[PDB]
């Protein structure tokens, strides 16, 4: 199956998911002078006081902390949005080296890593019912980039010991997202897609300007997970990125200045 590895990573892709060459694909190289400032934005709206989240999965790509999103709570709304998005899942990209890790670029930037915040429109009732729209999904995303320790992240980083290989899961209660957001909501928005396969158009990007600061020891222990299920031969889970696509015919348009 895909992966990130020589034989089944990025550029492998598009021959089961053919989509992958499509129009509107991510991550992108953001130009930060070729972006244009809208005033037909409204102010972005993150409401995750109510946020209820259920566990945490090593799915064999990355690992991704779920929640509970059968009623309205953790919304995000406003910006480029129309009507109410709900988090759903959150999850990262990083790489082998602080280096690298980032999935969107900005001025062909790479950052250590990055956190996408994945929230689905309530307007079709699921997420299996909106990932088969145009403006189905909203993800939040993040930059990371090592420095001082993000207090709110230790909670996550603890917690990937009991899921080193692919397949397990554990609890993960009461995890509040608040804590890996930084403190400007500026950002740049463009439509795209999913940046795993099935690789679906259903993206509406709202990308931070600001990135989140995160210590040298926090990302080094997302770096001793593992791609691998239990009892196979041991595949660090690092560089689980995909690099930028082409842009072609989309703008990327800016909350701020
Ligand atoms: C509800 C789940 C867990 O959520 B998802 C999903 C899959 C991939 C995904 N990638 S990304 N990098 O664009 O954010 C983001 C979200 O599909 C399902 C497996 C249906
Ligand atoms: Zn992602």
């Amino acid at each position: 199956h895909w992966g990130y590895g020589k034989h089944n990573g990025p550029e492998h892709w598009h021959k089961d998911f053919p989509i992958a060459k499509g129009e509107r694909q991510s991550p992108v190289d953001i130009d930060t002078h070729t972006a244009k400032y809208d005033p037909s934005l409204k102010p972005l709206s993150v409401s995750y006081d109510q946020a209820t989240s259920l566990r945490i999965l090593n799915n064999g790509h990355a690992f991704n902390v779920e929640f509970d999103d059968s009623q309205d709570k953790a919304v995000l709304k406003g910006g480029p949005l129309d009507g109410t998005y709900r988090l759903i899942q959150f999850h990262f990209h990083w790489g082998s080296l602080d280096g690298q890790g980032s999935e969107h670029t900005v001025d062909k930037k790479k950052y250590a890593a990055e956190l996408h915040l994945v929230h689905w429109n309530t307007k079709y009732g699921d997420f299996g019912k909106a990932v088969q729209q145009p403006d189905g999904l909203a993800v939040l995303g993040i930059f990371l980039k090592v420095g001082s320790a993000k207090p709110g992240l230790q909670k996550v980083v603890d917690v990937l010991d009991s899921i080193k290989t692919k397949g397990k899961s554990a609890d993960f209660t009461n995890f509040d997202p608040r804590g890996l957001l930084p403190e400007s909501l500026d950002y740049w928005t463009y439509p795209g897609s999913l940046t795993t396969p099935p690789l679906l158009e259903c993206v509406t990007w709202i990308v931070l300007k600001e990135p989140i600061s995160v210590s040298s020891e926090q990302v080094l222990k997302f770096r001793k997970l593992n791609f691998n299920g239990e009892g196979e031969p041991e595949e660090l889970m690092v560089d689980n990125w995909r690099p930028a696509q082409p842009l072609k015919n989309r703008q990327i348009k800016a909350s701020f200045k």
